[PDB]
């Protein structure tokens, strides 16, 4: 497949739905490469069972660790890895309030290459067991040649764009792996960086990150369509931020406009939004702690109620994934009759103006409080004008697997969002516990 978009490994669901799905272990595989170091750049870490994940041969090999974590719990971080003295840590400053670390990405420098891996998961058991999470795959980047000079560059510019993500950083640690980059050729990729970094941005900087970045992509890479008004737009996720009082407030004004651009020329359009029901949780494979994972609080819930309404249950029957609690979180462009899209993004950030950005000042700044990664897959980035969406997703090239159901299904009227920090007593989950936070 040219898209190497995968889903990791359920324990549970029959073999036919884990034959292409990748576990932890198999990223890390020597069958992907001869490591020499890595980086791992996430927001949760069990450094034991992380270090297990590694074959016993490169176990040794320099880790570096990027994390958002401040205080005791940067000083529980650092006694985890202190027994493990090839591992090394970098603080990701976050010099806004209210931000933290979210992205999470692999760089696997080979032998034979390098490798990127952009993904879903928190690195610890929990979030590899019986979840739904996507990972990106990048090709083996090949070295560049001492005393040649290229720029190992392709046309979704995603060298650079990557670059410039860890420039953000201004880190030593990472400044090393730039000049990694550097020297490797990553012309093959055919995926676009969006990226979120904390800052205030205007002007030019506008378009580097959130939800501008994708904006300045959809306008210069993607057409409009005729009846474009009519292609939805579904947005998947495992938490929500606070939106505001009304729907006018960020999420129908700024959010949605940008997710609505298609091309250069200068709204009815529907928006979907998939987030699990307390139902989804309940029968789900983990239970009631899947929605330790879940984190919706009641007190932002409690102000947005509004919002509740456009709320789709999680199903994903073509990828046995029903049960499997959505880690994952996806923003995608239908046709009308869900047959095709005009593109797909799988990144880490939620529903939230933390993650994608708020304008502040009049309209001419974006702030932004977190990390955050993805990558965007464009047809034209393939030679096309849309893909078609694949209607299994583990079976039988040009089409782009979805992993959960079209169209989205409504929330009943007996449903609710899940919110995590209120108990649910009246039934039981797949356990036999309740849920008493
Ligand atoms: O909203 C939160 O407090 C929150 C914190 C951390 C994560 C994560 O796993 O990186 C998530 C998520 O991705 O669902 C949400």
């Amino acid at each position: 497949n040219p898209f190497q978009f995968y889903l990791t490994r359920v324990s549970g669901v029959k073999p036919k739905y884990n034959s292409g799905a990748l576990h932890i272990k198999d990223i890390l595989s020597p069958l992907f490469g001869t490591l020499v170091s890595s980086a791992q750049f996430n927001y949760c870490f069990d450094v034991d069972w992380l270090v297990k994940q590694y074959p016993p041969e490169f176990r040794k090999k320099p880790i570096l660790l990027v994390h958002g974590d401040k205080r005791e719990a940067k000083a529980h971080l650092h006694a985890q890895a202190k027994p493990y003295e090839n591992i090394s840590l970098c603080q990701a400053k976050l010099d806004i309030a209210f931000g933290t670390h979210h992205t999470k990405m692999m760089l696997l420098l080979y032998e034979e290459g390098l490798r990127v891996v952009i993904h879903t998961s928190n690195l610890i058991h929990a979030d590899w067991h019986q979840k739904t999470q996507g990972i990106w795959l990048s090709p083996l980047y090949p070295r560049i040649a001492d005393g040649t000079h290229k720029s190992g560059e392709s046309p979704t510019h995603f060298k650079a764009d990557l670059i410039s993500y860890l420039m953000a950083y201004n880190a030593p640690s990472l400044k090393e792996w730039i000049d990694v980059i550097h020297k490797h050729d990553l012309s093959e990729t055919n995926v676009y960086l969006i990226g979120s970094t904390p800052g205030r941005f205007q002007g030019s900087q506008k378009d580097n990150w959130g939800h501008f970045r994708l904006k300045k992509l959809l306008k210069d890479h993607a057409s409009s369509m005729p009846n474009a008004e009519s292609w939805p737009v579904v947005g998947q996720f495992s938490s929500v931020g606070s939106l505001g009082a009304d729907e006018s407030k960020w999420l129908c004004s700024e959010f949605k406009e940008s997710m609505l651009t298609l091309g250069k020329e200068s709204s009815s359009v529907p928006l979907y939004l998939i987030y699990p029901s307390v139902e989804n949780v309940r029968t789900s494979l983990e239970g009631y702690p899947a929605g330790g994972s879940l984190p919706y609080s009641i007190q932002t819930a409690e102000k947005q109620n509004w919002l509740h309404s456009y709320f789709h249950k999680w199903s994903a029957e073509t990828s046995g994934r029903s049960n499997a609690m959505p880690h994952i979180k996806t923003y995608m462009r239908p046709s009308p009759d869900f047959s095709k899209i005009a593109w797909f993004l799988v990144t880490s950030a939620n529903l939230s103006k933390a993650a994608w950005g708020a304008l502040e000042k009049n309209g001419t700044q974006l702030m932004i409080r977190s990390y955050e990664l993805g990558v965007l897959f464009l047809p034209s980035a393939f030679g096309l004008d849309s893909f078609k969406v694949k209607q299994k997703f583990f079976a039988g090239m040009a089409t782009f697997p979805v992993p959960y159901d079209l169209p989205p299904e409504l929330y009943g009227s007996k449903d609710r969002p899940w919110i995590w920090n209120i108990p649910y007593v009246k039934a039981p989950d797949t356990h036999g516990n309740m849920w008493v936070p």
